[PDB]
């Protein structure tokens, strides 16, 4: 009997069921929403949340992008910020706190984020941070500390690679880990409003990507998660996201570390990047399904809820109460890595929430790093060439 079968049976029985569509297409991540919404179904008396997978986040805005041309949107999605800002142009979204929901106790971090001209449009629900993945044992192996600062950690990753024979980075050469890189070297996505994808910090950034892959420190992963590439080939550090914790756990063969990121200094660690998504509810939902809307949200900002889902996957819990709850205290009692992606996620940041983001941040800074990383394209000229197509889409 499993939990989406469960559910099924539940909202077959169920006299009103809202939807929620997800992107999680597997792993800890649909197995933990399953058990929060099996769990929440059965407290209800015939209300019910019937999650409906939808692929993956971008597949998922697709099917958004398909239901709004239908005219039959679900009653709750999840949302980056850059697609709460896209449907918000379109007036589709209900302010939370119409709802009743309470968000008092929602880390400012998460809250300021899905705040639309002071107006509160989603709930932070599955919020990730980047957070520096490592193999304790090559470290030890070779007297290397976990570093502190990007030039520890650049000179790390020569000292391993050179130890080893392989270069122990290990990336895929996306929007999100440029992120990290960026951030980290000073970069800003706005300048005096405008999105400026070609900065001196972006092509420092790329440029020491590319100059990392061909130094022979720096591994383009381009099948897969790094985790289910790990076994080929000797492994030092990833910077991935907290939502990957526990496929890496089980996916090791090593020792697996998880550190703060490496920032320029020690004074502070390196910004994360925030991913992961907000639910949000859309106005098209009759009185009845925004009920049970209303119910599921205050169950996920609940400490228990939140507690069980953040250690299920590395997800950050959201709120203040989910860190009191004893269930998170007995799992970070006996795991000092959830306290890390806690300590983390103090140090985080976020792409810009345009509505075209999704689109920009795939099909055009993505492609800029793929063809800079992969085809060794110039990185000055790759994010040109992105600054020029992003200046085109927005114009
Ligand atoms: N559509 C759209 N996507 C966006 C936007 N901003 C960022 N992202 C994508 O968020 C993923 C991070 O979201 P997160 O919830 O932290 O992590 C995901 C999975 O990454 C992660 N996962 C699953 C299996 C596994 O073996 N390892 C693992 O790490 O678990 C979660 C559920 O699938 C990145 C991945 C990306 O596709 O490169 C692009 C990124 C945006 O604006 N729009
Ligand atoms: O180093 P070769 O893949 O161009």
């Amino acid at each position: 009997m499993k939990p989406e079968d469960v559910i099924k049976e539940q909202c077959a029985r169920a006299k009103v069921v809202a939807e929620l569509w997800h992107g999680f297409t597997g792993g800890a991540p649909k197995a933990a929403l399953e058990n929060l919404v099996v769990e929440f179904n059965k407290a209800q008396q015939g209300r019910c949340v019937r999650p409906v997978p939808q692929g993956g986040y971008r597949d998922l805005s697709t099917k958004i992008k398909a239901a709004f041309a239908a005219g039959k949107v679900p009653t709750m999605a999840q949302a980056f910020e850059n697609n709460i800002a896209l449907y918000l142009e379109a007036k589709a979204l209900l302010p939370i706190e119409s709802l009743g929901v309470k968000l008092q106790g929602v880390n400012l971090t998460f809250l300021n984020a899905v705040r639309f001209g002071g107006v509160v449009y989603g709930v932070p629900f599955n919020k990730s941070i980047q957070v520096l993945y490592y193999n304790k044992d090559l470290l030890k192996k070779h007297g290397v500390p976990v570093p502190a600062t990007l030039e520890e950690f650049v000179a790390a990753a020569k000292k391993l690679s050179r130890a080893e024979g392989g270069p122990v980075y290990w990336f895929q050469p996306d929007a999100s880990t440029f992120a990290y890189f960026f951030f980290n070297l000073g970069g800003s996505y706005l300048k005096d409003g405008k999105l400026v994808l070609n900065s001196k910090e972006a092509v420092e950034a790329l440029t020491l990507l590319q100059n990392g892959v061909k130094e022979g420190w720096a591994k383009p992963i381009t099948s897969g998660y790094i985790n289910q590439n790990l076994g080929s080939g000797p492994y030092a550090f990833s910077v991935d996201t907290s939502a990957g914790y526990t496929a890496y756990l089980r996916a090791a063969k090593f020792d697996l570390g998880v550190a703060t990121l490496p920032g320029r200094t020690k004074g502070q660690p390196g910004y994360g990047l925030v991913q992961g998504t907000n639910l949000v509810v859309f106005r098209q939902a009759s009185k009845e399904e925004q009920a049970v809307a209303k119910d599921f949200l205050e169950f996920v900002l609940s400490p228990r809820a939140q507690a069980v889902f953040a250690t299920a996957t590395g997800y950050v819990p959201v709120t203040e109460g989910a860190l009191k709850d004893p269930v998170y205290q007995a799992y970070a009692a006996e795991n000092p890595d959830y306290a890390t992606i806690v300590r983390q996620s103090r140090y985080a940041k976020f792409e810009p929430a345009l509505a075209e983001w999704e689109q920009i941040r795939f099909d055009i800074l993505g492609q800029a790093i793929k063809e800079a990383i992969l085809n060794k394209a110039d990185p000055k000229a790759a994010l040109d060439r992105a600054q020029k197509l992003a200046e085109d889409l927005l114009s």
